[PDB]
């Protein structure tokens, strides 16, 4: 069916849990024997959400080259993505590492630090200009060059150095502030607006490695940025833009991460981005 009458026809038929049932029990099932080797505890936050080993992000580490982020690559789309989950007091050091190496230009975020009362991820970049962050277990240093605070999000210039080298590179951080501690928002319009945001500045373009994306676990609110942006570039692409099945891109994307979209609110919350945008988009 097409997407904006059958997302018509579920609200009406209040069937929404029935669709994202069927979803997890279609889902891949692949082996994660790294993420849950003993020496690898203290590296994930949730014991339930861990990458596949065929897909994993390895670290160019001959001591432990695990880190729970996935690289997701879709092949019509001509997109690549890795999905990762909001770094660790332990993982800081890891996580520039990481970025360093798959020659990421962006960094998406879509938690703040603290939600609910509680530590969702560690505070892993600076906070002003003069105080600049080394990691001593990887050899990197991370400064602050400029911050520009909007109303729902905050775009930050960083500048990431390999200390072993002296290279330095641009890194930009898309912050998307807003999202609710409870539920989803009410409208799409400010994600989309996000979403076009981190488009214009190249971070997912081919002349770059593929942008990281994280949340608290790296699989909720990240797999709704990578599945809005996916199938808004298939409608673009093809010849009957109404032959892009959202499920169906989600499934594929299951392949290479586990537990993308979190519950039957975040599916609904995706198809109302996918169909408010394709309207923007003409
Ligand atoms: C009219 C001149 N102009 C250039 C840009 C530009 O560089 N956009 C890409 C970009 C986005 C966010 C960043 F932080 C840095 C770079 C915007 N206006």
């Amino acid at each position: 069916m097409e997407m904006e009458k059958e997302f018509e026809q579920i609200d009406k038929s209040g069937s929404w849990a029935a669709i994202y049932q069927d979803i997890r029990h279609e889902a891949s099932d692949f082996p994660s024997r790294v993420a849950k080797l003993p020496k690898n505890k203290n590296r994930n936050r949730y014991r339930d959400v861990s990458p596949f080993d065929h897909s994993r992000i390895k670290l160019h580490q001959e001591d432990n080259d695990y880190i729970n982020a996935s690289l997701i690559k879709m092949e019509e789309a001509q997109r690549s993505y890795i999905l990762t989950q909001g770094p660790l007091p332990n993982t800081v050091g890891h996580f520039w590492e990481m970025v360093w190496e798959q020659k990421s230009r962006g960094v998406v975020m879509l938690n703040r630090v603290m939600e609910k009362g509680s530590l969702k991820c560690a505070q892993y970049w600076p906070q002003k200009e003069e105080k600049e962050m080394i990691f001593e277990d990887t050899n990197l240093k991370l400064t602050l060059i400029s911050e520009d605070i909007k109303s729902y999000y905050t775009v930050r210039q960083l500048e990431l150095e390999n200390l072993t080298t002296q290279e330095t590179r641009e890194i930009l951080h898309f912050h998307y502030t807003t999202w609710p501690d409870f539920g989803v928002p009410e409208s799409p319009a400010s994600f989309l607006n996000f979403l076009f945001k981190v488009r214009e500045s190249g971070s997912l373009s081919p002349e770059h490695g593929p942008v990281v994306v994280h949340c608290s676990a790296g699989i909720g609110r990240s797999g709704t940025f990578c599945l809005a942006d996916t199938c808004l570039l298939l409608m673009d692409k093809r010849k009957d833009p109404s032959s892009v099945d959202i499920k169906k891109v989600l499934l594929e994307m299951r392949k290479f991460r586990m537990g993308l979209i979190q519950t039957a609110d975040q599916l609904r919350f995706s198809y109302l981005a996918v169909i408010e945008g394709a309207k923007f988009i003409m």
